[PDB]
């Protein structure tokens, strides 16, 4: 019995939706209205004291942080270790990419802007935040050099994690696929998964539209 | 020997790896990478780590980077038991949440946000936002320690090494009020009892604090 707490525009929530779909697991999806600060309710804080989404409930146990969740799901429920290989050297690449996503991409790239634009209602965003997004594209383009997937030669949860956030960066800076052909090819490859549209595609488009509506701009 | 660690003592994620190597009693070569001299940007270093960060670990022709990936690798490959990184999916999920909390909320948003501005871009005035972020980190860690002696449960794990390397470093920006944060104070004190703590984490924390003291940076009101 799985319950996922979150909302479709959220990148880390979509990373979990991709993993759940890839593992063909059934779950209840509970909406959490972040703009209304519904995550700050006493009832949600009891589930996740960091008051973030996603939170996964698995038969009474609460797990949070999307990367911890999707590793947990694969380790516990997958038929094989395909999505999260147990071989320590292969796992070390996956883990590096996941922690890259946690810090460099999401915390420094996305939440840094979401906080000032959506949470604080500010229209102007410091130029450093633009520079941070270009740095992310540059790194991811390098990470994809000579391989079809982000962490090696097979689909893993690192792909789910990073595609959920890297595709979201379009909300701030459109991806130039002439400058970034590897990133373009990799998103296109992942878009072919039958569950991609419902798990990640539509939420990306929603987030992009949310930020379009704010009319935010980068400071020079 | 077979293991090489690339890094430098003031760096919190390098110290996370030094703590783990010490706890596992592994021998290794320590190679200094002077990030102040931008030595991590040499083409030679980029071949080992294209993200040009420290730490990097070299193990028999393989390069691993990101401190959290490195220390999970070390325990899984070399430890006698999974004590420091339990394999039980549920216990593992708590450790993993704490590690990723360190990557994003603590290091990226808390420390590197200020370090880049102050150490490498020479800014002396830091926005109040960055002070508030450190206080929120202290608030979260205090909550995480509720009812237990360690950060991810009832036993020492790599989550303790990761988070103490960075949380102890926060003194460089905001001194820790142990009357407001008695659990954090006790937890740091408990880890300081580890005989390998002084060399692995303690010296470098003090170095980092002294580096920031010298810059004379302040937070805006
Ligand atoms: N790295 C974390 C990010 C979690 C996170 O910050 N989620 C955002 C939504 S995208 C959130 O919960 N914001 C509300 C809050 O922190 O109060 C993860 O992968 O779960
Ligand atoms: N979260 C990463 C942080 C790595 C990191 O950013 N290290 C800093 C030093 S504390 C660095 O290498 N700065 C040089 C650079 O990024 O070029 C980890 O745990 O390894």
């Amino acid at each position: 019995k799985l319950t996922l707490y979150g909302l479709d525009p959220s990148p880390p929530v979509r990373a979990v939706k991709l993993t759940l779909a890839a593992l063909n697991l059934t779950y209840e999806y509970v909406n959490v209205d972040i703009v209304a600060r519904a995550q700050l309710s006493p009832e949600y804080l009891e589930k996740n004291p960091q008051h973030t989404v996603p939170t996964l409930e698995d038969d009474g146990h609460y797990i949070w942080d999307s990367h911890a969740i999707i590793a947990y799901l694969v380790s516990k429920y997958a038929d094989s270790d395909a999505l999260y290989p147990k071989d320590p050297l292969k796992r070390a690449v996956v883990d590096q990419r996941l922690h890259f996503e946690s810090g460099v991409v999401f915390a420094n790239g996305i939440r840094s802007i979401s906080k000032s634009v959506l949470f604080q209602g500010q229209t102007k965003v410091p130029k450093e935040r633009y520079d941070a997004i270009i740095e992310i594209y540059d790194f991811v383009e390098t990470f994809l050099k000579g391989q079809d997937y982000i962490a090696g030669n097979q689909l893993t949860i690192a792909d789910f994690s990073l595609v959920s956030s890297v595709a979201s960066l379009e909300a701030f800076v459109a991806l130039d696929t002439t400058k970034y052909p590897r990133i373009g090819a990799w998103i296109k490859k992942l878009e072919q998964l039958p569950y991609y549209e419902e798990a990640n595609g539509k939420g990306v488009r929603q987030l992009v539209a949310i930020f379009k509506k704010t009319n935010f701009t980068f400071e020079a």
